[PDB]
């Protein structure tokens, strides 16, 4: 039977319950609040600690699957796929933004490119590098977080260079493969425990706000976030789907209902991985390669739901202080935004440090996070879904347009 | 010819002859002092280098080479063993300490359960999380020092994995045979050059003594540490064994002398690890099986030594002031000190950093450290002496009770 | 065709036009002059980031691939012929600076030594551990930095090992070889690129030259320098291989003139190595084992350069200062200065950071590397040069003298 998923979604509602009952009845000092929280902590390191070894033998195994000379094409059509969506939500995202009304940059793209490639691939599994203008020379340094950006890149070009090296790299494609299933059995063992996590971080996200009177002030916020993601997944993706695959988009996204589930349950793309891939090459009758290639991809660089959530949040923070913009400035806002992100996607965030250095190099106040900060528990979820719900329908685009490239390897 | 045993016993005298002949004739400045325990110094830094890639493939060997339907049994009797001696050890360590007379919790335990699941693996091989609390929330900060719980936990998970895994996993198994095969052999060059080490060593240590009424101070401290040791060892022990195996304990004993010699000479249960392979495969009769199996998990959980050992210190240096303590204090101190250090139990410890923090989480002052600094190079290789008889005495009791379990195999 | 070495030179040309023209004719701040380098920087981050593996799999690869009975000799003749080479350089070196006259140590030995044996394997990736006196004890810490020192030492005795294992140890060869092949693949991809960041390089490079009278300023001193590599490779070694190997040594040097250009293009004897084992085993009919083993060695320990570099350099800056030397001086400043720098010859190197740490133990002040650091760019170059032709020249040397040993492979 499918028992995580009912335990997952009863445990959901007893910890909405337990939060609840908690913060009506109960005084707790933040010590205490910070122990009822503890097995939702570890549930989160457990994921943390997974995904470095899946996202890099993933990416190395679809690519040296696929053959040299069709390889190519592949990609193109995944990258055009992927910027057309980023285009799209992020052109929603603005109107909607300017519409509602609800309330360094140089730098920052100079190192999005530093980033692509370290300087030493040991250090880039937990550090990044960043740089700042001080009185004018430029200073770099080190800080603490995993540089996905580079790993997956030097794992596109290690994937390619053993897939065309044939005989002689037969070893290293067979060690990434057992090592890609290990870790998808790994990943397995810790969505066994997973549910008792997801109650206790949904009762202590609920314990957490005080207030109470930030929900009412957050108005027309949450509703432009919520329109923006709903319009994004009901309306423009079916559409797109339809129009290149001239198939009913709803029985695709009924067959992928599981995985949507899973990632709206732990807002981890890339952690939901195994259940994606299962779902597409058995709901769907989408062909193995295409899905094992396209799904790492779009679980690093989707970026509909950073455009549509973290883009309207900074126009709805610089709105709030009186700061009118013109029209240069909000696409300056957004594509800073948009772009800063770039690199860790399917990874789970909660302190949106991304979003912080985004206000920090359009010199808006970096204070202002905690106004937002409460509902994010909320939003992402839902932006995690939305991701994983346009990388699927990538995945089935992309086979839709492959057939004479998966006709020559067969 | 056994010329590395015999090397090394002579190396140990000379190096007491030396340490004492220039203590007494010669003066020496602390600069001169330093300079003249550099090649100890070289032996400690290549013990060092040697032990993450030995326990990991060594584990994982282990782990996967049993029956996916057998190794929980396995696994169960060696917890149950380990806890058990653990437990025993606790009680005469508290006992003989108040007997003789001699002279923040929270999160410590918590830290020590983050500890098992770390945030990253690469970081885990050289860096450790740790919390305190501040005016009150509670901050949290990665140090130098190597994460060998995680890592042991997580090489278990993947052996079990790889080793379920089967024709699709056999490359994996292939692979961390032969690198725990090559590091055993990378260990027995350094046993090469050891015996110079260790001479150089005896004599620094010897020579760093100053006062020369510090032994005669810490009287009844060494007497009761001994004791407990020696109690432990030939008592307990080897009534356990004849208890469950109705065999003579002292054969046992007789033929894993040669390891137990090297693990007094090194202080270190995992180096040691080869020696206690041979002598308990081919000097006793011992299942390869059992052997690779618990001779890891002992050199890496075993807490007799540290109970019998840092709890008595610690109740020790809380005597010397004047602070009389009651049961529950007590207790408290030596599970603190017992539990701290369930990480690293086989890795070489000068230092003693776990007993560092456990006198700063009791509540007790820091600077006590050096009144018991002295003696610690003598204690030390007793301690791993005794915990290196455990191991092997707990590897023939799982042997005599897996009976029907290595049936199965056969 | 060899268009990437004729694009090189004509980027070379080209980079040199725009630099001088930029300066003569336009005015840039600080700020732009950084953002004018980008490409450059880039290239430099990519040649980087290979270093590691190439190196460690080389090392490994070619220890594993050598006779078990053989090895010795070979290794033994190398180090002999680099310790020669190295010993004349430094009294070339030492003789030029004193006639032509164009104006801690133990801590720092022991130091070398210690880093040969880490206490880290994951650490030496990119750290470093050096101590310091301080009032007198020992303060030792990690600094940032490849231990290119120890990983190659851990590499040759690991590679011993695993060759000795043989038929249990076949897998860990076969792994090696297959990341060694596609470690040179992917060197060969950022080939692909590196014209246009050498042309950048070299822009910028220019560009950065301010005063136009510190070249004026620093006479005899690129006089001294130039001579001294242009006698060592043109004179030393050529006769050294004519006495050694009865053949025309301009023949072997015309074999290798595509290596020595690239090498004296991109200043990396380490990133040069796949064209120096096409040009040494193609051109030239030495046999692959030989190549394969002395190459990444002499890579790693060549200091003739160094020696006729930074040793000269040194003198030089304790010329400027009325600080009137002795032979002893002078003797010590250059062992120290050669010696400091044995483990990283390969790398790249533009701070001269090993040249900073060696002025600062021999007392001269750390201010005077401005100096001497706008002429770095041509003279690097030209020091990489002459110690990949060395490197080649040994390797011709060896195979000469292994005669016996390479007909008892066969």
């Amino acid at each position: 039977n499918n028992w995580v998923l009912l335990s997952t979604v009863a445990a959901v509602v007893l910890g909405i319950t337990t939060g609840v009952l908690v913060r009506e009845h109960s005084n707790l000092s933040t010590l205490e609040k910070f122990y009822f929280a503890f097995p939702g902590e570890i549930l989160m390191r457990m994921l943390k600690l997974i995904i470095l070894p899946l996202i890099i033998s993933s990416m190395i195994t679809g690519v040296a699957a696929l053959d040299s000379n069709v390889s190519g094409k592949i990609g193109l059509r995944a990258v055009v796929y992927y910027f057309a969506t980023t285009l799209i939500a992020v052109i929603l995202g603005i109107v909607l933004v300017v519409s509602i009304k609800p309330g360094s940059t140089v730098d920052a793209m100079l190192d999005l490119i530093r980033n692509m490639f370290p300087e030493n691939l040991v250090q880039a599994a937990f550090q990044q590098y960043k740089t700042k203008r001080e009185e004018y020379k430029i200073v770099g340094m080190y800080s603490d977080g995993i540089n996905v950006l580079g790993l997956i890149v030097f794992a596109l070009v290690f994937g390619l260079v053993i897939g065309k090296m044939g005989e002689k790299g037969q070893i290293l494609v067979d060690f990434f493969n057992a090592l890609s299933d290990a870790t998808m059995k790994i990943v397995q063992i810790i969505m066994w425990y997973m549910p008792l996590g997801i109650l206790f971080l949904i009762a202590g996200c609920i314990i957490e706000v005080e207030d109470w009177e930030i929900f009412r002030k957050l108005g027309l916020y949450m509703a432009t976030v919520l329109t923006g993601l709903a319009i994004h997944s009901i309306v423009i993706l079916p559409l797109i789907y339809f129009i290149v695959v001239r198939k009913n988009p709803f029985r695709f996204a009924m067959g992928m209902a599981q995985a949507l589930l899973t990632a709206l349950m732990i807002s981890s793309s890339s952690a939901t991985l195994p259940v994606t891939f299962r779902c597409a090459e058995e709901n769907n009758q989408v062909d193995k390669r295409i899905t094992r290639f396209v799904l790492p991809v779009g679980a690093t660089i989707n970026m509909d739901g950073t455009a549509l959530y973290e883009a309207v949040a900074a126009v709805f923070i610089a709105q709030l202080n009186d700061l009118d913009l013109g029209i240069g400035q909000i696409i300056t806002i957004s594509i800073t935004a948009t772009s800063a992100s770039i690199g860790a996607a399917g990874v789970p965030q909660a302190g949106l440090v991304t979003m912080v250095i985004v206000l920090s190099a359009v010199g808006l106040p970096a204070e202002d996070v905690t106004l937002i900060i409460a509902v994010d528990c909320l939003l992402d979820r839902f932006r995690t879904m939305v991701n994983v719900l346009g990388d699927a329908f990538g995945t089935g685009i992309v086979e839709k347009l492959s057939k004479k490239e998966l006709e020559q390897m067969d």
